[PDB]
DNA sequence: GTTCGATGTC
DNA sequence: GACACCGAAC
């Protein structure tokens, strides 16, 4: 991978480290970030960097340059300045997941990181270990994907952030030619507290920084693109998730394992629904994306809830909010399911015409922007919902 | 019980 | 440039 010097100049401009300062970085292959930061700010610091892989690592003879896992790297001294950008993705089995190492490796990880959750990824490690390899004051400057500032994966990372010093985020998104990523840069300093969201607006050379909110009392929230409109919108209405027990459909090997599940269409089976079998206010019942079939009747087996039409909302159209009320009470194999908690009442076709609006679609965008190209249960279950728009108790 | 994607597909 | 994983992982 390959910074762009826009991306890179943007990142120089917000690093500091006092004079004779160390700075560190991490993942360096050749050094981009250390050669950037003495291009810009002179040669009076000690510069050092840290590459897994012995082909890759071709520092200056002014660097330190370490052959080392930086993850389970403990040098002597901690840092004033650490930049650049980590690698990003998920460790696990190279079917699936990018990122391949030797069991006890992850195990490792998984026991240095207290902020390692879920699946995790390489960033979030990246991110930790940085802010652990810090003095106090000093300063963190990364380019990390958007995905930190909203998902559930690193609801520690956040928390962790939040009270090892003060945190400014710059959205710059899809910013990397030919790679599909959007992209924010973390400035972390290891003293303080608070968030402050950065827009950005490119430049000839680089990024210039917006301040579009600030939270000096964040302890971990997720992070989203907020306006007068949206909180109104919010504080107004009810949320989703007040309403609703949201579910997530059962996945592809539940439905394999089922002795009724077939791959051919045939005598009383019904298609095993997709997020490409649902639309904005109805659901394709004809279509098969999944590949596999079932008796209808037999749905419940997988789900309770398949048992009753009940609200589907979609997962992976990107950021929006295409919901439709499955009124046949199909299996699904993707997408949200809600059911409405005890003592709430549904108009379902308001719902789904309120859910579907254009209203609500500027909603999720502005909040949430391309972070993710989901919609998650954290956006879902924070959709604002008046009694008119579909519900009673 | 459900998450996540330096991506894949068209 | 729109719209989707799908199953390993916890
Ligand atoms: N900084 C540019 C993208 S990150 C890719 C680079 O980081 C290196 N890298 C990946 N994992 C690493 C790790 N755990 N410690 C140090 N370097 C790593 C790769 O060898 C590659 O040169």
């Amino acid at each position: 991978v390959e910074t762009p010097p826009e991306v890179v100049d943007f990142m120089v401009s917000l690093a500091e480290a006092p004079r004779g300062g160390r700075v560190l970085e991490p993942a360096c292959a050749h050094g981009p970030f250390l050669r950037a930061f003495r291009e810009a700010h002179g040669t009076a610091y000690r510069f050092v960097g840290v590459e897994i892989d012995p082909k890759a690592l071709d520092l200056p003879p002014w660097a330190e340059g370490i052959l080392a896992d930086f993850l389970l790297w403990e040098p002597g001294e901690a840092f004033d300045l650490i930049l650049g950008n980590p690698p990003y993705g998920i460790v696990g089995e190279a079917s699936k997941y990018p990122i391949h190492v030797f069991k006890a490796v992850k195990d490792l990880y998984k026991k240095a990181f207290s902020t390692w959750k879920g699946k995790y990824n390489l960033y979030g490690a990246f991110l930790e270990k940085a802010v652990r390899l810090l003095k106090p004051g000093g300063v963190l400057v990364f380019v990390v994907p958007a995905t930190w500032l909203v998902l559930e994966d690193f609801a520690l990372l956040r928390e962790f952030l939040a009270r090892e010093g003060k945190t400014s985020v710059y959205y710059l998104g899809e910013v990397f030619p030919q790679k599909k990523v959007s992209a924010v840069v973390i400035r972390f300093q290891k003293s303080g507290k608070g968030l402050s969201l950065w827009d950005t607006q490119e430049s000839e050379s680089g990024f210039t920084p917006i301040l579009w909110a600030e939270y000096p009392h964040w302890e971990g929230e997720i992070i989203r693109f907020e306006t007068e409109e949206t909180r109104k919108l919010e504080i107004s209405g009810m949320p989703l998730g007040d309403l609703f027990h949201i579910r997530f459909a059962a996945r592809s090997p539940e439905f394999k394992k089922h002795p009724a599940v077939r791959k051919e269409p045939g005598p009383g089976l019904v298609p095993v629904l997709t997020g490409r079998n649902l639309k904005p206010g109805w659901v394709d019942y004809e279509k098969n994306h999944s590949g596999l079939w079932m008796p209808k009747e037999r749905a419940k087996e997988l789900r309770d809830f398949y048992a009753t039409p009940h609200l589907v909302v979609a997962h992976t159209k990107g950021t929006r909010v295409v919901a439709a009320w499955d009124e046949r009470a199909y299996p699904w194999r993707e997408e949200f399911h809600l059911l409405p908690k005890e003592g709430v009442r549904l108009d379902p076709s308001s719902l789904v015409q309120w859910l579907n609006s254009e209203a609500m679609q500027k909603h999720v965008r502005t909040l949430y922007r391309d972070f993710v190209p989901h919609l998650t249960l954290r956006m879902l279950e924070r959709l604002p919902v008046r009694r008119e728009y579909g519900f009673h108790t």
